[PDB]
């Protein structure tokens, strides 16, 4: 009945808790020593936050819960307004944009992106294939690479041209600012205090990277495409008849530039640690993209033949999903699990990775890197495997995501053997997205041509 709640720091409440670079970590450390459900109150904000599979299922319920903007989420309307993340489910332009921007994920838009995809990959691969033998792979830097430049191709008819620079595309690292302002924002006390001036400084030089980037990205287009900004552009909702505004869309850009490209870095990042760490799983899949991949250039069909290279990145996204945080709140009071009672309004967390380790789903090994487990999809119970979110509000490039992430570890292990050459220590950077920060591998060409 009475709800835990981790120990309470005078005014500060249970704030100083989360004084971590660390956030999602931190309360999963916090979930494992109370529970399935524990209270968090900061002196601006309360949510409760869950971590069972009996109680997520319930919070899934979209006749009681809708999704809530989290603190972090909240500042990140700053940069992204009523886009389509960080809007309001009951905001006008959340059901517009959707309706608008849905066609460009269905399975035909998938197999028209196919092509593009491809085409980063083969730089990928051809990155990789012309290192010389002192060198090694910094492996989240190249998978943001491929990703940002995938989103840029298929979605905007646009080139970062990643591979040809050294350094992270600009919009990576004011992404990487912005998003880390977001996530310490939550974790201070008086955010409006004159200490952290010259962190909102630094914030809306991010947001002027951002936008200088947009005015590119629609001026190219002025001067060239079925794509994301055409229906953007051109698209008008049909129930309401209406197009997205001129604001709204800068919004969108920016919204499908972010969330195109950093969850699905961090998951082909963390496949590849699972992978090097056991070997045995990395001779499976290479075994299935030898035989699968037969061609120079992957097809959209044997992309979906890549069963085991899937099953590989669900249980990535089962250990750490890459987008561990969706929150919900009642529309109505409500009693949570027979045992908790909710008012309307109350804000509930989602911790997806602690979702993910519910041993009374999963068995006892949950820490055990084990992609047999989504051997039948269809015999994971339902609401207990959630790395896209819920619902209505559930991510819109999850078909998208995976089929890039499948292509480029299918090509990927074609390609080439990998060797874990450091002995690396997995080491989980949070900038509200998980990557394993540092993570570096030696690859051997298998010298296969393209
Ligand atoms: C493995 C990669 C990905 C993961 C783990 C992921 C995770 C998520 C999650 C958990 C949400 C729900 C957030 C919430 O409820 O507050 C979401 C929403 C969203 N994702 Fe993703 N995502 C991935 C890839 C992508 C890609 C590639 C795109 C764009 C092409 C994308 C665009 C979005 C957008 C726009 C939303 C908001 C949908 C809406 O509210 O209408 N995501 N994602
Ligand atoms: C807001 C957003 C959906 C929610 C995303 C956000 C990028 C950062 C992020 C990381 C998480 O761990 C949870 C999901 C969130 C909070 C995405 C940027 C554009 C998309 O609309």
């Amino acid at each position: 009945k009475e709800m835990p709640q981790p120990k309470t720091f005078g005014e500060l409440k249970n704030l100083p808790l989360l004084n971590t670079d660390k956030p999602v970590q931190a309360l999963m450390k916090i979930a494992d020593e109370l529970g399935e459900i524990f209270k968090f109150e900061a002196p601006g904000w309360v949510t409760r936050y869950l971590s069972s599979q009996r109680l997520i299922k319930e919070a899934c319920d979209e006749s009681r819960f809708d999704k809530n903007l989290w603190q972090a989420l909240k500042y990140l309307r700053d940069i992204l307004g009523d886009g389509l993340g960080s809007s309001w489910t009951h905001e006008k332009n959340w059901k517009k944009a959707h309706n608008i921007l849905l066609p460009s994920f269905s399975q035909q838009a998938m197999k028209g992106y196919h092509a593009m995809m491809v085409d980063i990959a083969v730089q990928l691969v051809q990155k990789w294939e012309r290192l010389n033998a002192d060198e090694h792979i910094e492996v989240p830097e190249d998978m943001t690479r491929l990703t940002l430049d995938t989103i840029g191709l298929c979605g905007f008819n646009y080139r970062f041209n990643s591979f040809y620079r050294d350094q992270p595309h600009p919009f990576i690292t004011s992404t990487v600012r912005a998003l880390d302002e977001a996530q310490n924002k939550q974790q201070r006390a008086n955010p409006d205090d004159p200490a952290y001036d010259e962190n909102k400084r630094q914030f809306q030089e991010d947001t002027k990277v951002m936008n200088d980037l947009v005015d590119k990205i629609i001026a190219d287009r002025k001067a060239s495409s079925d794509d994301l900004l055409t229906h953007m552009l051109n698209g008008k909702d049909p129930e309401t008849g209406e197009p997205l505004d001129d604001e709204n869309i800068r919004y969108q850009i920016i919204t499908f530039l972010i969330a195109g490209h950093e969850t699905t870095s961090g998951l082909l990042s963390f496949a590849l640690y699972f992978l090097v760490k056991n070997p045995h799983v990395l001779q499976k899949a290479a075994e299935e993209a030898a035989r699968v991949l037969v061609d120079p250039v992957p097809s959209y069909k044997q992309v979906k033949q890549l069963k085991y290279v899937g099953m590989v990145l669900n249980e990535a996204l089962r250990l750490w999903p890459t987008g561990p945080w969706f929150s919900l709140y009642a529309k109505e009071d409500t009693v949570l699990g027979g045992e908790y009672p909710l008012e309307k309004g109350d804000e509930l967390m989602v911790l997806i990775p602690q979702l993910h380790r519910d041993k009374t789903i999963w068995g006892d090994d949950v820490e055990e890197f084990r992609p047999e487990r989504f051997e039948n999809p269809s015999a994971i119970p339902q609401h207990a495997f959630k790395p896209f979110g819920n619902g209505q509000r559930a991510c819109i490039g999850q078909q998208f995501a995976l089929h890039e992430a499948t292509l480029v570890l299918g090509m990927m292990l074609k390609h080439f053997d990998f060797e874990d050459h450091t002995n690396y220590e997995l080491d989980i950077k949070e900038t509200l997205t998980l990557k394993p920060e540092g993570f570096v591998v030696k690859a051997k060409s298998k010298k296969i041509p393209l």
